């Protein structure tokens, strides 16, 4: 059974804990955060706006904590290398400080006793990428030590960029995300009652995860006032004409096929709010689609930012574990 | 002078009456609303959560209203047949209650005086729609009393399509507008916390607008909670290559000569509260635009939904009395 | 088992119907509303903005709807007295349209076959109200056949209020309850952006909830753009000198005793979301209270004005068909 | 004409500068801030999601500004000991980073050229408090070099006590401010998304304004997710019984003559929004404010947060320039 540890306890690092606690085949058994207590950790953990109470109980036992009775240790080294990972017994370490975002920096976790490295978030160098449902089986444990489960808007769009490309081409596509805030000058504007048009590099790193589509992508995003949960708004040019049904249809197929649990779709009249909590990667949204023609089409696809992500570094976690470390 | 009748004392109808109130080309005389109360009708024009205080003085007299020292007439009659604007001495109607988008409807103001009526809405038949600075001087005074000044959203789309169009060409178009909520299942849904699929007729209205894009652009549009202000997000293919920055001059020229006042532009790091007051009826955020290649681009452009459809609809109710009554 | 049936699928009765699903000992038989179609009533069964998807199935099946396998009516009649109540089985009905609120339309329910009749707001007339904890043992079935619920700010300050007056009277108090949007002329003004003075009969409703405390209590409300749970500001001056601390274990004593499920209390960091489906009525916020000397303090109680409600007016219908129908 | 220098260029900061420029007594001379180039500050100023665009021409001259045809030395040190004030000519610096608000840290402005320093907000050491119209003239500038001018909040409840006082006396009063999220463990959590109970100083910091009111009054916050603008709800006892007219008139003299332009009122449904851009220090809200009877009344009291306190700055400055520096 793999065994998780993880660094940075924000949005991200908390989500992924209740992700672990509410799976079998993985468990957390240390955490790391040099600017929190053990106290404000357990209240982070136990009280949240967008995903309500913990789902169990929390409470603080001498430096650590106790988590639905599992003891979980609590370090806060500023160098991952001194992060007692190995004493621990933590297999594979979630890198969520968004501060190591290299194989240099992030690979000192492996020096810390850790077998792997899981950066939540794209690298700024080349450590590969992997996006679970699309190109995760191409991992090697032979070859990396150090991987990146990319970033939520990447998962989102990715398996949708993948099903289309593959039954009918995407020649080019242009991409726009409307992100909630848990998703430049711009960006330190008002969130709360503005419409902010902002960068990702998301269609590219698409790119990167699917080679064929390297150069046939590219984005934007526009930040709004809402707390949780985006969508991707995919306009793209087919190679080989279809439509909306067909092209839900493929979704569909792939859906309840290789990509189950990953990609999803729906019929009925949703919004933003009917996917808090959701778990897949990507959400088609069949009705909010729209085509100009058979081969000119927008997509629309739904995506809680925050949990479908989380509990994507989860499945990658077990996926590398079953890798053997 | 032109003089100005508002029947449907609602948002827009209150915010034509404050543009009329800046001008000293058009006077609004009389104002008919059977579902509003004088005293509620003052209050309204006084006070705004998005666009302040009316800027001046605002009374009842006896059951007709005091604004700035001019009386404005009221009524309360559910047929505008029976709307005294002749007596009045209202000579063009804004038609804004909503419910009167025909031809057949909208003449009976004609009845009760008016010579001419602007329906502030797209029409459910063939009345002609028009758009400043697109198409208005298509307008033939002996064979039209009724039009249209088209929507809030065709205003911002067209005079920007019309430029990208006549310069480079447009072989097809796909839009998305992310709309304010001051601009079907989903749409009853919580508006103050959801990211809601929206439809909007548009982009094809633009097809008639600009005849010849007639069936090259579609779209459709996504209500995020933001009081005021939406961005169209154009992504088309063009006939010809062009940068972003050349289609930034392109707009520029135009924004400075044929359609000033109307097309604006920008290079700034704005967000959505910048625009709010703003009279243009759409304006070009270069720095958010982004193309995928010299042929392919995606188009971001603002507009003040309520500020700038109203501000619209006077300069056509002046340039209607320009024209001949 | 008792049965209901429910008046009205709005906000309330939706939740209430939401609650009976969730126990054993009361079941919902019927729905009316001649607004809404069947397949509506199933998607607003369905999602929600605010208490997320309904825990279960729901199926279209005829006319009517099938939820977690159970055969629910619908029937979509404007007058009560035409409501087959009776031939539905359904025993006790759930005034929800809040346009019954006297007994003399409330009662028309009996027309139809129902026996019970429960008003989901305060009542126009004298109709009697009951809070559960407070005075519901009062209700006396030989002499009411159409009963109150009050309402969700009322039954948040009731049990408050008891508590403090008995250990430690309430000499005079002033209560300001902040509401969340789900709980005139500013009422009307743009609510996501607003901070809005309202109106609240519960102080005065409290006074005849519990008969010591009339005419010794007034608030009033201010409304905020938050989508669910609300708060009550008691500041009173009290009969005898009492620390927050003792006023705390005074509440702790009731919560785990005769209001239990009902009173409610906490001393962590909470905030407005950490409430949401809570079921408590009033839920004490040691941390906020505050005290400026023994005989004067401010007591700061929350309440998710959708789910506590509702749920009281579950565990009322309950208590009313223990009582005999 | 006073010269004023600016430390900390943020909300507070730029709105102090934006209420300079509309003035004839005092000038902004030079602004400081060590996380700011020219470039953003320029455009932090023009553009403003709650107070508009900059009423005027923003222009970078070199590693300058030129606001309005004036020249304004732009600096960046993190140290006050090392801001070249003198040089500039800044006489009286406004002190609104919020990180020095001790006499010694503060008073480091003054080896910089600058005579007189004005901290935006309350003090940690014993650095004295004022507000203008209630106790600014007790200011002495042989004994002082280094001031605050209070906070936003006591800067609505002070005028408004000091009234009640001065007329009915206050025996104690228990006070709760409503904060627009620009006015501990839950200020972290999601603003935007919360009522979130909070802490000010603000009662017992008016009992040091007016020491009558030491140990008299004491209050909490509650934030809410609006952009601007807040309420005092001031719970009190009368010495002398009162009505709410009353009061209104009491408030209505101190208004017209000796608080003029610092203390309110109105009697119309207004609602937060209508108070943005108001300079006035406290509004007195004469509908909304209620009592149980003649001498225990709640009173409601509204102030833009960042547009009264900051033109009151304004005005202490120029009162501070006129005692003489």
């Amino acid at each position: 059974t793999a065994t998780l540890g993880i660094n940075g306890f924000g949005r991200i690092g908390r989500l992924v804990l209740r992700a672990c606690m509410e799976r079998n085949d993985i468990t957390v058994v240390a955490i790391n955060d040099p600017f929190m207590d053990v106290e404000y950790m357990a209240y982070l953990l136990k009280y949240d706006s967008v995903h309500g109470n913990f789902n169990g109980t929390v409470e603080v036992s001498g430096k650590d904590l106790c988590i639905n009775g599992k003891v979980v240790k609590v370090f806060q080294a500023k160098d991952p290398a001194e992060i007692p990972w190995g004493a621990s017994g933590a297999q594979i370490v979630c890198e969520s400080t968004g501060v190591f975002t290299t194989e240099e920096k992030a690979s000192l976790h492996l020096k810390g006793g850790a077998k792997k490295v899981i950066i939540s978030a794209p690298p700024k160098d080349n450590v590969p990428m992997y996006v679970m449902g699309v190109n995760n089986t191409e991992y090697d444990p032979s070859k990396f030590n150090v991987i990146s489960n990319a970033s939520c808007t990447t998962n989102c769009l990715a398996p949708l960029a993948k099903i289309i490309n593959d039954k009918f081409g995407i020649v080019e596509g242009l991409m726009t995300t409307v992100h909630s805030l848990t998703a430049d000058w711009r960006a330190g504007r008002c969130a709360g009652n503005n419409i902010i048009p902002a960068s990702t590099g998301a269609a590219k790193a698409v790119g990167k995860v699917i080679p064929a589509l390297n150069g046939k992508l590219t984005g934007m995003a526009i930040r709004v006032p809402t707390p949780d949960v985006s969508v991707v708004d995919l306009t793209c040019k087919l190679a080989k004409p279809a439509s909306i049904e067909e092209i839900y249809q493929a979704v569909k197929e792939a859906s309840n096929g290789p990509m189950k649990g990953i990609m999803g779709y729906t019929s009925d009249d949703v919004v933003s709010t009917d996917f808090i909590g959701c778990k897949y990667s990507s959400i088609f949204d069949k009705n909010a689609c729209i085509a100009l023609n058979d081969s000119f089409v927008k997509l629309i696809s739904w995506y809680d930012n925050e949990s479908g992500y989380s509990n994507r570094l989860v499945d990658l976690a077990v996926y590398v574990a079953s890798r053997g470390l």
